[PDB]
């Protein structure tokens, strides 16, 4: 697809579903401000403040937390979810995102937000893009 200009996110939250111990805050703050960068070099700026940023374990705590966000952040745009590699986490975002709530959602691997690269966070962008661009 092509890329769509005029995105711009400033109501957004990150639910960790990664253990602290491993995806630190220091690796969310780190993943963030790359991501608030590209973004904002390619026409699509994320803000670098999320409105929300809690971990999370286990794929019962999605529901829930969704809900909690939908309650709390008007205006909410997005929520990037971190997993913990391949787990039933990720079934159960698509279906409360795209089923349950009506809430766009955006997954990454947790290795990709401990050490990011201009590629994987491209790739990331490119995700968000096609899914807030309206064609």
């Amino acid at each position: 697809k092509q890329f769509h200009t005029g995105i711009e996110i400033k109501v957004w939250a990150i639910a960790c579903f990664a253990p602290q111990r491993q995806c630190t805050e220091v690796h969310l703050k780190s993943f963030t401000e790359q991501l608030r960068k590209i973004s904002r070099d390619a026409g699509m700026p994320i803000q670098g403040q999320p409105c929300f940023c809690k971990y999370a374990q286990g794929a019962d705590s999605v529901e829930p937390m969704f809900r909690h966000l939908k309650n709390t952040y008007a205006g909410l745009q997005l929520v990037v979810v971190i997993l913990p590699g391949k787990t039933p986490v990720y079934a159960e975002v698509k279906r409360v995102g795209d089923t349950v709530l009506g809430m766009a959602t955006q997954c990454v691997q947790m290795k990709n937000v401990q050490r990011t690269t201009p590629q994987t966070l491209s790739n990331l962008c490119l995700k968000i893009n096609v899914k807030l661009g309206g064609v």
